[PDB]
């Protein structure tokens, strides 16, 4: 798979478990089709999106439920959710706090 | 002015300047509709986004062209632009500051709420 | 006043206020010397700290006392303190922000740097 | 091992290779002494700095060694190092950039 996923929860200093995360690709008419979805795995990381040969160059979005997680947790935040967004190993790291979040590419092989 | 802008270049230490912002409101048809937008000044700072009145309760978009702003800087980013979704809320006076440090694979965005 | 800390909170989305900041400068003998202190106003901000005729060229150390802010929150922190270590340059003239953005295991700091 | 450090490199979008990593404990007498250090590999990771007998209760500081990192890259950065300092499996995950950088503890197990 050459797209993993990776959530972290800045209050508790853990991976941050159970995390809605839904990816989509821009079509040839402009609109966010629905590609890949699941949720992270207790140590926060969600493997298995897609596969090299669905991962095709286009316009990508990862769209992490971050409101969720912390509504979840008794915490009302600030963001609805963290959006990525790029153009094509692809690891997408987030770092959640309640009004705050950091997003980071790491791009390996 | 109830809303403002903030963005900050974490490679050259410095407010990132002349970034455009466009701010979308969601619709009843759930499409986003254009709001507001401008460029961040030499201080990085957007002022004037809004008014009091027009910043009704809704779910809010704000878009940080950071792809420009790198390519401006001829430094290769990842990001297509810098998305920050939040709903806002009238329960109490409110000023919302939208902060955001920039790095070419990286960003992070904070809101800063206040009375 | 060459040289200002703003301290923000990202749990509640405000600025961190009364958190008490420490500056040191290295010493020939290489061990730290307390140069200045304060605490954070409302706004997050801590101004005033030095002069442009004290502040020489050097290596300066900021610890800001996160631990003692979380613990008046009631939250369970990782860190001791935030610490930001550089050495100061004048070549041209120039203003020293240092903006810390706080979590209760995680925080960051950025460096803006303006003439 | 109970602590492993983790660096990133948030210009490239890597991990931070050969990054240096010195640790410390506070001793009875309030100095620091040097308790292990190392250089991230490949992946950016530093295993094995310490065993589970040795890292006990104490103040640690992590100091890493961000300048000469970026001063290798022909970068000139703002900060001396990246200083992580707790009491105490610990991760200790670093993101730099020449004028930025953050840390995050995951503490897990």
């Amino acid at each position: 798979c050459p797209l993993m996923v990776k959530v972290l929860d800045a209050v508790r200093g853990s991976p941050a478990i159970n995390v809605a995360v839904h990816v989509f690709r821009k079509a040839a008419d402009d609109t966010w089709e629905p590609f890949a979805s699941g949720k992270t795995s207790e140590s926060g990381e969600l493997h298995g999106l897609t596969t090299e040969e669905e991962f095709v160059e286009g316009i990508y979005k990862v769209e992490i439920d971050t409101k969720s997680y912390w509504k979840a947790l008794g915490i009302s935040p600030f963001h609805e959710h963290a959006e990525v967004v790029f153009t094509s190993r692809y690891t997408i790291a987030a770092l959640l706090s309640p009004y705050s979040y950091s997003t980071t590419a790491v791009v390996t092989n």
